[PDB]
């Protein structure tokens, strides 16, 4: 058995989709990360009331790509005042820290069966950018991606 995640209260876990693969490359290279302006402020946040006491899982996923491609770690709160450009679009203002812990495709036929609740009951995989995942379903969903192979 594995039941590493019981106990564990002190989580939040979002979804992060990136419409762009070079970012997601330049992410995993760099371990930083930018949202929307109301994608930001919802992870800053979650990443600031938590203080130190649990994650901020970061649950990664290219628009129309069918997978998700891996799960960091938040590790800072956000900068809104940086360097404008580094990304694919010029869209994104700011920038956070991100710690990645798992490069690996995963399948959305692996996942799809995870509805949430908060989301009107849609799979897991029809999610939009930092659409928060209750703690529940996000130990279902971290049990997959780990196991997956
Ligand atoms: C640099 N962050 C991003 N890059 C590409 N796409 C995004 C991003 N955030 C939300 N979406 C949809
Ligand atoms: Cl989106
Ligand atoms: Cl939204
Ligand atoms: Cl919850």
């Amino acid at each position: 058995e594995n039941l590493y995640f019981q106990h564990m209260k002190h989580g939040r876990v979002f979804i992060i989709k990136s419409y762009s693969e070079d970012d997601i490359h330049r992410s995993i290279k760099y371990n930083i990360w930018c949202s929307t302006e109301h994608g930001n402020k919802r992870l800053d946040a979650a990443y600031r009331s938590m203080n130190g006491k649990g994650p901020v899982y970061l649950l990664f996923s290219v628009n129309g790509s069918g997978h998700f491609c891996g799960v960091a770690e938040m590790k800072s709160a956000v900068d809104y005042n940086t360097c404008a450009g580094v990304w694919s679009q010029d869209k994104w203002k700011g920038r956070f820290d991100v710690r990645w812990i798992f490069v690996k495709d995963v399948p959305n036929s692996q996942l799809r069966h995870i509805r949430l609740e908060n989301n009107e009951n849609k799979p897991v995989t029809n999610s939009r950018d930092t659409q928060e995942v209750p703690l529940e379903k996000a130990k279902q969903v971290l049990k997959i991606i780990a196991s997956y192979k």
